[PDB]
């Protein structure tokens, strides 16, 4: 196969694991940081699951398999990583939590799964860098490259023996629920956040909004998904700015990459050219981030928090940008 596969060991271990009962008022909020929980993070997605699904929703030895194994399919890249994955999931368990009967059972198991999934074997290029220099996963997948790889991961993960945790559903749920990863993971491509988040203000505006329109639905999710992967922008100014470290030291590196190969990366992903990097970040929380709750918060309003986080950033950013 081409996914990796954890030991024994690991999987055992997970089983046992019993968050502490601090971390347990904690892992609620929508600001929770689980940068200083290294060593729990497979657990803390474990009991995020129990939470928001049931405890005996999946088989526990098929659950702990499968996330030591999705773990070991993460890289070593300075954001696109393990943790990214973990932060992801948290942020999409406070939504579901505070949203909890909106969406379905099967819709929640869908969605935790596809945040832990939604940057599976990501090499730290965005789909703009392999598309130009024809990567060979660009041959394979002509647009959102990198989505189309990771749901391909998630899926070689559920085959990976005693792995498919999905496979007590019916047939026909087995099927809904790896739609619904499908588009969940694709969502993740920023380059369509923009279309889908037009859409949504468009139907809000207008009332025309229909969370039982199959369609209108596959768009909120998208949303959800964007503001899960964005949720760095969601923290406490500290945490903020250090993920915002790995984002540019990810992106920096894809930029030494382009150098080498005789084309010059545009000033955000130029590392000589860090002093604007503070005017970018205005310009995505002004252009992406602040859109993207804004809208959130419109359709779902107990995620209201998370777009106070981001104003809360967007003026520390101001505050670099002036004094
Ligand atoms: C490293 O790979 C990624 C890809 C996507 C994300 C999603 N994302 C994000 O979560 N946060 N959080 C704070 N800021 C950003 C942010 C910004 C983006 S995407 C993005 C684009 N942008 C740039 O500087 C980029 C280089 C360029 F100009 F193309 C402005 C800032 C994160 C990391
Ligand atoms: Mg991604
Ligand atoms: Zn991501």
């Amino acid at each position: 196969s081409m996914a990796s596969i954890c030991t024994s060991e690991e999987w055992q271990g997970l089983m046992q694991f019993t968050l502490p009962v601090r971390l347990c008022k904690e892992i609620e909020l929508f600001h929770f940081d689980i940068g200083p929980f290294e060593n729990m993070w497979p657990g803390i997605f474990v009991y995020m699951v129990h939470r928001s699904c049931g405890t005996s929703c999946f088989e526990l030895e098929k659950l702990c398999r499968f996330i030591m194994s999705v773990k070991k399919n993460y890289r070593r890249v300075p954001y696109h990583n393990w943790k990214h994955a973990v932060t992801v999931a948290h942020c999409m368990y406070a939504i579901l939590q505070n949203n909890h009967t909106l969406f379905t059972d099967l819709e929640r198991k869908g969605l935790l799964i596809a945040c832990l999934c939604h940057d599976l074997d990501h090499r730290g290029f965005s789909n703009s860098y392999l598309q130009k220099f024809d990567h060979p996963l660009a041959a394979l997948y002509s647009t959102s490259t990198m989505e189309q790889h990771h749901f391909s991961q998630t899926v070689s993960i559920l085959q990976l023996e005693g792995h498919n945790i999905f496979s007590t559903l019916s047939s026909s749920e087995y099927e809904q629920v790896l739609e619904i990863i499908r588009k969940a993971i694709i969502a993740t491509d920023l380059a369509l956040y923009f279309g889908n988040r037009k859409q949504l203000e468009e139907m809000y505006q207008t009332g025309s909004l229909n969370l039982n329109n199959q369609s209108h639905r596959d768009r909120v999710i998208g949303l959800m998904m964007t503001a899960c992967d964005l949720c760095s922008v969601t923290k406490l100014w500290p945490v903020t700015k250090l993920t915002a470290n790995d984002i540019y030291a990810e992106f920096w590196a894809e930029g030494d990459e382009m150098k080498k190969l005789g084309i010059q990366p545009i000033p955000m992903m130029d590392r000589d050219k860090k002093d604007e990097v503070p005017q970018g970040q205005l310009g995505f929380y002004n252009a992406v981030a602040i859109p993207c709750y804004t809208t959130l918060t419109q359709i779902l309003p107990p995620t209201e928090p998370l777009l106070k986080a981001c104003r809360d950033n967007l003026s520390q950013w101001e505050k670099v940008i002036r004094g």
